[PDB]
């Protein structure tokens, strides 16, 4: 049906020094942000900073390709406006900056593989839109330009292996739709395709380590699903497979540096669960759950050690984090500790 | 639910020279069989022959490790018969000769690593029994022994690579169950262990070219789903997966000579589907159908140049197969050709 | 060069209940063989038992499909001579056979996937030469034929996956060259072509489980290469790749029941040396060494529970041997133990 | 033997928007670059551009982690300098600024997994010595500081998956040895180890899609051969293995966007060849010869759409380059094409 399993809290980011950093809406419905002093799992994080300005959805952000973080938000009137650091790795921001348009989903953005910036999002008529960088990490955006469809979830964008966006979404039938560059960091797409199926989350999107897209999702019996590329185009694809389990809110994937995938979701149980290939390309192990209630979807990101690290919103409305105790991928993991300072909301658009 | 899904119309083996054989039973209630007279599927096929008896259950066949086929079936009062060649690659047959017992399902029959024949059945009180040769490929039996359990399936038998038989069987919870020798080709069995989920057919089983088993059956929302071994011992395995489509029979799993797997089962739409492994351990192919309408599951096997084979009921109650017409994986396949001369009855104790 | 490292001391097959038995040359220039009591490693053996025989070869050893072994040896005038179990498991032997001919190497025995035996020599003409059952286990044979060549090693036979033997030799040049049925299990065989390099042992050949044929070898340098289909045909193969470290035997390979392949070869300090492949086709762990001097090539085999087991020719001209203490593939090993009560002597032609 | 394997004649980075940038040294001893006007294969490219001042050594580029490209090479006097871009995807460079120490090997740059450059040469008395960036992508440096050793090659660094830098180069005794980060971008470091062999190229390191690190070099016989690390540590290794055919170059290394490796050298009939692995992990394929005479072994990137571009010396002394035609990696491939504009020197100081 038509339900969209909760979301994840943050967005996340390496810096670029891969110092990670995290973005959510507070109760003030402002966006803040937090970062680690050093990049390791077990650094100190700065404190909770705030960007002023009220925002209607959850904040996406994307490092450019000279290092700086930029995050994309929906302002009360529905526009787009994107906020920068001025250089890289400092605490400098350019503060809120409008892209204009009308967009009804949270915006998501990706890194074409020519270094220019490209954000999707629903339209006021349910069509995908998108905008871009018209040069490499500079402030020079298109206009906004259709690409038609109709859209029931947030849309999720990646990359091919050959430098092809792909973005994926829910369509009208509540089917995983897609469309893409058809060649590489071009205005030149694809005509809507469906995968079929029935999902009940925003699609998550990850690349194999033989250039392989793969996406998860939850499906209409609560339970993970996934279906992968089968070669080296976007046109052929493996059927669905679900796993065993069900879960209540969207998975988070993660490629380990092993280069198996990992993904996390909170459980039947409410508690945080993880499972991961076994072997290359399968099959997946029984899910495995961390002790302690969650709120959100997890946020999932890897530290400059390789360390997996995973946040999610605790019963008492703040952020909390564990990671990795080793680069080891049988490594023990540490339990739920706080990033204090604000409590935060669900401030993402389609719910 | 407590469906059994279509079983297969037949049993097959190789002949010690590769030969195909089938056996099935007829409206007259007997077991007849019949064989290709070269080992190539485009080879002519000898004509049924009829063993003298009335039977009531699927007959089984494994090939002795002397080369001789051996079938396996009960009778009225619900004892166990065998016949056997008396010698190998020869139509000269011992008649039925009696193991007794008081049996509930289809016999199942495995080859030891020893090279004694042991057969599997559902007992009177519904637990799992077993009789097995006292020597290799001799017509010397041990008295039957229960192994426990409560059975709601036919039970199924495979050998493990380090030569340790484990059964399957669906259980009173629906669920898939199994039992192992824990050293090979002894009479030292495990616990009966759950391996959960619901299945709607017997089980399945299927060897991979790492040693690990893997196990194929109908769930709950009659889409094919497997589970595989994900270490070197029978304790530990992986979650179970579903394929998404829905079939109205039990599958039928081979192992290409790429060392791949394929899986065969009679869709929704009733014609024969096949799915296949599109890279090592997954993920797998959308099905693929095959023209025409069939009235059983597929049974398959492999002739002397690794080409796969495929036997089906049709409408007009009589058995029809097709094959690769290459060596190739992906070959193109034949269309359904008949094996005239008898038309066949589902003899399957549970169903 | 030239050289052909030392040989195998004795030829290993595996029973129809799978134990081992070993057949070798004593100082009375006869043959003799040695069984396993019970297929286990740990298992007694019979004791040494003669067949009365002058014997001018190392003896070749191939299960008949129908579970009888069979041995093929050169007589003093140079003809090819068998003897066989006249029932599988027994030790009833038919005593030695003519098949006459003139035959300048080992014989080498393949069985074809229709289970007809096949023997390969070298002729008085230095030719490749074969002759065969005509019926699948049965004493009725074939004349002898030609396949031309001019080979300075044994053969090696091996069937690829599809059913069609595939033979092995070094040629004139002292490259390795090779030849095929182009039709499994027919007398329709391909020209011979050379894989090229130089070899300085006979080729030793396995399959692997993704049906692909890999060849061993030591080289000019003395050390180990190998070489591997690389399709599903004959005709393409990889590149040669050669091991560091110092051989001084034949190697000899053996599949593991984690599929990944195991090379023996004695080293450079007349010691038994082991190397494996560390991951799916690669690549391999350096050699590790067992205790003791050995004087011979291994000979190795895999016992009813998938255990390997290696057998070497020691200081005292006896037999030894030394295996895998559990079927886990990183399992210690025992150290060797003599099969006492005679002593042999290598009687390969070509060394 | 000592002989060190002809290098490459230019170094090339990726910028920012991933176009492609060459660097080089002409006859009057300078360092010029050129580069493509967009990041596609088929581009025209801007035209040779001079960094004025003598030089004494290959350059080294690395990509900064905000994205400007930064260049090292050696002065007259022995000293090192670099020099970069002012902003990222701008020709608006800094010129020459020092680093002083002396240095009698080409550098070699690597960036650590916390943004910070890091350089390695060897010094004055034939150790390894290193100095680094002490904030990430900052003019703000080190002290040069001793990691001991004898050097008798140019060192090759690279990152672990972990973020451990490691670096190898050829000891006194002509074999390759290693030393690495024993934590993530700290200045902890193991104490030297041997790999083993002799080589008589520099090493050339890559990374798998497994976290596994493999170096490439010549050995003694003037053959390709290769080593890998079989676990998650810098600790344990394969053994070496060679690859048939005599190579007259440095090899260069990369991983096609299907995660598979291809080697490019110059062969034994002063083509450039290549080879590529047909399955994971290996074998690899025969050498495959693109027509010409080349005069340095080739250096290889890939473009925006993960196309590989492949640029070598010409017998006119000039930079010429061929590349896929398509993002498959069974593509066909351009024929060489010049980059006019200068003719080329080979500095690298070891040779
Ligand atoms: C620029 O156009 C405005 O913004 C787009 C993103 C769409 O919502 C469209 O319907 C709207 O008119
Ligand atoms: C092009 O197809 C349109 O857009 C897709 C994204 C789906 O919503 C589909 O139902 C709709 O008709
Ligand atoms: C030998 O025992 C008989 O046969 C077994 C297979 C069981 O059905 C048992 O209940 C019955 O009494
Ligand atoms: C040992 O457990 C018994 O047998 C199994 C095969 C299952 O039927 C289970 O429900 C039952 O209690
Ligand atoms: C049957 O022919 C005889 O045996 C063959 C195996 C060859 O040695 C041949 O030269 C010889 O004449
Ligand atoms: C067909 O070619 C012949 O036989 C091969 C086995 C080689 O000995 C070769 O040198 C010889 O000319
Ligand atoms: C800073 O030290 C100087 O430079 C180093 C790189 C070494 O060559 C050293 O011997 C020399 O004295
Ligand atoms: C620490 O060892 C020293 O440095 C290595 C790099 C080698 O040159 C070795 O021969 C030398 O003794």
């Amino acid at each position: 049906n038509s339900a969209i399993a909760l979301s994840g809290i943050v967005s996340v980011a390496n810096n670029a020094d891969n110092r990670l950093e995290v973005f959510g809406v507070s109760t003030d419905s402002a966006v803040w942000h937090n970062w680690q002093t050093a990049p390791l799992p077990n650094s100190s994080w700065a404190g909770w900073n705030k960007f002023n300005g009220v925002v209607t959805s959850k904040p996406a952000v994307h490092r450019n390709s000279d290092g700086r973080l930029e995050v994309f938000v929906r302002s009360t009137d529905n526009a787009l406006w994107h906020n920068w650091q001025t250089a890289a790795d400092t605490n400098t921001w350019s503060s809120w900056q409008p892209l204009y348009g009308g967009i009804t989903s949270n915006p998501e953005v990706c890194l074409n593989s020519d270094g220019r910036l490209e954000v999707f999002a629903r339209g006021t008529d349910n069509a995908l839109w998108h905008i871009w960088q018209t040069a490499a990490h500079t402030n020079s955006w298109s206009n906004w330009k259709s690409l038609g469809g109709t859209l029931t979830s947030n849309p999720a964008a990646h990359i091919n292996a050959d430098g092809r966006i792909e973005v994926f979404a829910r369509g009208a039938d509540n089917a995983l739709w897609h469309i893409w560059q058809t060649a590489a960091h071009t205005d030149q797409w694809s005509n809507w395709q469906s995968l079929k199926s029935v999902i009940t989350s925003d699609p998550v999107v990850i690349g194999n380590c033989d250039g392989r897209l793969e996406v998860f999702a939850r499906g209409a019996d609560n339970t993970l699903r996934h279906i992968s590329q089968i070669g080296s185009d976007s046109v052929s694809w493996s059927n669905w497979q679900c796993l065993d389990g069900v879960i209540t809110s969207a998975p988070a994937a993660v490629k380990n540096i092993s280069g198996r995938l990992e993904v996390f979701a909170r459980g039947a149980d409410n508690t945080l669960w993880r499972t991961w290939q076994t072997s290359q390309n399968g099959p997946w192990s029984n899910w495995s759950s961390f002790t302690g209630i969650i709120a959100s979807a997890p946020t999932v990101a890897k530290n400059s050690d390789g360390r997996i690290e995973v946040f999610v919103l605790g019963l008492d409305k703040a952020l909390w984090h564990l990671w990795q105790t080793t680069s080891s991928t049988t490594s023990s993991w540490t339990t739920w500790a706080l990033i204090g300072g604000i409590t935060l909301i669900d401030a993402s658009v389609i719910k």
